[PDB]
């Protein structure tokens, strides 16, 4: 129901502050470290670079995040690595590369098997934020290879996706149809055909309905991804906290069986506006 709302947030920019401090707010249940945005056929070992935070150029290694990731996990926060995003050059390449990449993610990010870009860690999941890939092929293969690895090692990591609000999604439909993502974070912004607008929840309510009908299984596996300020969604979609709680959520079909919570585009915007703080106050 509404009271059990789980809040997720994207973190990865200088203005977001420290990961440790983000977790310590206790406002979030899931944090997406964002983004591994450069991979493809000839990139056997993808490197992680967070703008103004870590990587070759900020002269601070991303492996320094290891202890903060573990602190977050110890306090009950799930930390995911998000693939893709708004920028970069990313492609799943081919069926063979999909296996190579799935293995890479498992060995270096999901099992503490080897030292990777974020140190020796075992993240809670992998998030497919495939917004602007080179093309739509092989994302389903990547998901399937990670899913197979999960079975082989009887692992507990989660798999999630962030499609746009217009179904079927241009890039992730084939992957979503496998029914193998644990969570689907629908981006209800930057698309006038399926986002909220002042005094009109019909398009967003209808889009939510389209998603409940096309995503199986019928578990609590759907989240609404929303911008935390008007500035983070130039194409529209921002929903004031009071409107979300009082005018939108109560009117989403199958909220009681399908709704898991909300994801907020981005930590910086949330910090500036107090979005999650106000939502929490009203839950």
């Amino acid at each position: 129901d509404i009271s059990s709302t789980e809040i997720a947030v994207y973190w990865g920019q200088r203005e977001d502050g420290l990961l440790r401090d983000t977790c310590k707010t206790n406002n979030y249940k899931i944090v997406f470290i964002s983004f591994l945005d450069k991979f493809g056929c000839e990139i056997r070992k993808p490197e992680l670079e967070l703008e103004g935070v870590c990587g070759p150029s900020v002269g601070n290694p991303c492996s320094f995040l290891e202890s903060q990731i573990k602190e977050c996990q110890r306090m009950g926060v799930k930390v995911f690595l998000a693939l893709g995003g708004p920028k970069g050059t990313y492609s799943a390449c081919s069926a063979d590369y999909a296996k190579d990449l799935a293995e890479y993610l498992h060995t270096y990010f999901l099992s503490e098997r080897r030292e990777g870009p974020l140190g020796k860690v075992a993240l809670d999941g992998i998030h497919f934020d495939i917004q602007k890939p080179v093309d739509e092929l092989n994302w389903d293969n990547l998901l399937e290879e990670l899913y197979q690895i999960k079975d082989v090692y009887q692992s507990t990591f989660l798999l999630s996706a962030a499609p746009g609000c217009l179904s079927p999604d241009e890039y992730l439909d084939n992957a979503i149809q496998t029914r193998h993502f644990d969570y689907i974070f629908v981006r209800f912004y930057n698309d006038r055909s399926c986002q909220y607008s002042t005094g009109n929840i019909q398009r967003i309510r209808n889009a939510w309905l389209s998603w409940t009908k096309s995503v199986y299984p019928r578990d609590k596996n759907l989240f609404l991804e929303l911008p935390a300020s008007q500035a983070t969604a130039p194409g529209g979609g921002y929903i004031p906290p009071s409107a979300l709680i009082g005018q939108v959520l109560p009117y989403l079909p199958d909220l009681q069986t399908r709704y898991a919570g909300i994801a907020l585009w981005n930590r910086q915007a949330d910090k500036e506006t107090g979005y999650s703080t106000n939502i929490i106050r009203y839950l």
